[PDB]
């Protein structure tokens, strides 16, 4: 006894892994480059050759939308149909999910270690929660749960409008307008979104904006070095929080609110001595709806594994 | 046991009805003043005696957060213990529940002429669901089908940040910020939020404001007598379609969003031919997220009582 194959794909690498059909435990972790191998079926061939373990049933987690059985990767170049690649392995059960599921699946076995908390008392337990997380875009998930049953609740909501809070922000939102048309929380809270942040930063002051990357902001603003990066990096904080307050009122997620690291990890320090933690309970008489909530950064190295688990062994009738 | 008691009971109102347990069916709808009488209890009473009629079980919505045992009513002398009542009362199931919450467990009652529908195609069945409503303030919940159970999830999402989408839209934001602190959806979703958005509009033009009620607000955009008062409903009815597509991308709402009844049944004309819907579906490259998304307002004259039905059936075990 008896395993099951787990996997997290993302950009351009695939971690695939065994999970303990009994337990839900997550072994023999391996990471493959998505460039040298023409699918994800061809990653998964290599990495069941070399274990000899008897699988039937599956779950890959991967971080673009999972719609029909048609499944298309958005920054790699990786597609396939669920089923066909179903028939060709061996497989009984073949669950693909987004990555944002797996995480929020993650969480209820999270432990203490996994976890940093910015905030907030104890959770309330077996309450809504809500998972968000920016990083190449910015993705939200809620889990609720429902009679023993843990339900995964996916979205698109890091799509929904930029609110802005001050005149600033505000003249943000109209510069990104201009160039883009709608815009979306994302278009400001992810890699991409903290360029866009420096660039209307430096637009409103009437400069021009230098072709800055993602690590330029962060180690730019983390030096001291640049007063358009540090700010930059300073509103993603505050908006950051907002938009977590929002999540927070919105299903009334008195389990928690969770941050899947993204580009925030590589700013832990500044994060933590941001106003991130102000603006998330900046909710005028709502202030103490959420002022006890919880928000943690998730530290698990591998959440996508261990909800991919999850979620499986769920699909397959356990009990988590 | 034929019957159980549903009602609806706000500030200066008591509504009760029968519930005929086998359908959902709902009956001797009868509703009695709040200072006629010395409690909720009392009503109960009055309306079994009078109806010949007796139940075991109750469900009774109530314009209030229900946290506890005890029901903190405004009309304060009526505050009461659930188990109290239901001890008194001689009941085996006595669910006291949000009034809001009600109206969302209305849904799955609901018939096609219950509902105008504002564009996208059919629901998907079983799919999450999405409700908000601006009455006196703005009411959010959310519905999920789980193991052939209508759930609710309650919240203050209500309360969330308002999201300005234009340069006007922002100067309205920043003049409400000057006067209160946060803006949150409700300042300007509800019909005092018509009251601030006139207020708003008035002075952005540099000019003085009445003491206006929402009645009037609405009363004057009909009747094309008020530029200020129209521009305000405007502004109102697409701030609307807006906060509904965010509702819909966030937690991927194929049942259908629905807009309970409050104030816009009194200017459903001005609604129907408003920028609803365009800003419902106004979400860049996320318009096809939610094309197909159907919204309906809900114009049932009694959901609160049909929602408390719903309830109370799924309490006792039934299936809607």
């Amino acid at each position: 006894t008896k395993y099951a194959l787990v996997g997290d794909v993302g950009g351009t690498n695939a971690r695939l892994a065994l999970c303990d059909i009994a337990s839900g435990e997550i072994s023999q972790a391996k990471t493959y480059s998505g460039l040298d191998y023409p699918s994800l079926e061809a990653v998964i061939r290599v990495y069941l050759e070399e274990h000899k373990v008897e699988v039937k049933d599956g779950c890959i987690a991967i971080a673009c939308p999972i719609t029909g059985d048609w499944v298309a990767m958005t920054n790699h170049t990786w597609a396939f149909s669920i089923a066909e690649m179903k028939k060709n392995l061996g497989f009984s059960h073949l669950e693909i999910i987004n990555d944002f599921t797996a995480v929020s699946m993650a969480i209820p076995m999270l432990k203490k270690e996994h976890l940093i908390q910015f905030g907030g008392a104890e959770p309330v337990e077996g309450k809504p929660i809500a998972v968000y997380g920016a990083g190449t875009g910015l993705g939200v998930a809620h889990l609720v749960h429902v009679d023993k049953r843990w339900v995964s609740l996916p979205g698109e909501g890091g799509h929904v409008d930029f609110a802005p809070n001050s005149e600033e922000e505000a003249i943000i939102l109209e510069i990104l307008r201009a160039e883009i048309g709608h815009v979306s929380a994302e278009r400001v809270l992810s890699g991409p979104g903290l360029v866009n942040l420096y660039r209307a930063i430096v637009k409103a002051d009437n400069r021009l904006p230098e072709n800055l990357k993602p690590k330029d902001i962060t180690e730019r603003a983390l030096a001291d070095s640049c007063t358009d990066c540090r700010r930059a990096l300073s509103l993603f904080c505050v908006i950051m929080g907002r938009f977590g307050g929002n999540l927070a009122l919105n299903l009334g997620t008195f389990g928690g609110v969770f941050i899947a690291g993204g580009i925030v990890p590589r700013f832990l320090e500044f994060f933590k001595a941001s106003g991130f933690r102000a603006a998330f309970e900046d909710k005028g008489r709502f202030k103490e709806y959420v002022h006890d909530i919880p928000v943690y950064l998730i530290v698990h190295d591998n959440p996508g594994l261990l909800g991919s688990g999850a979620h499986l062994r769920q699909t397959l009738g356990h009990i988590l």
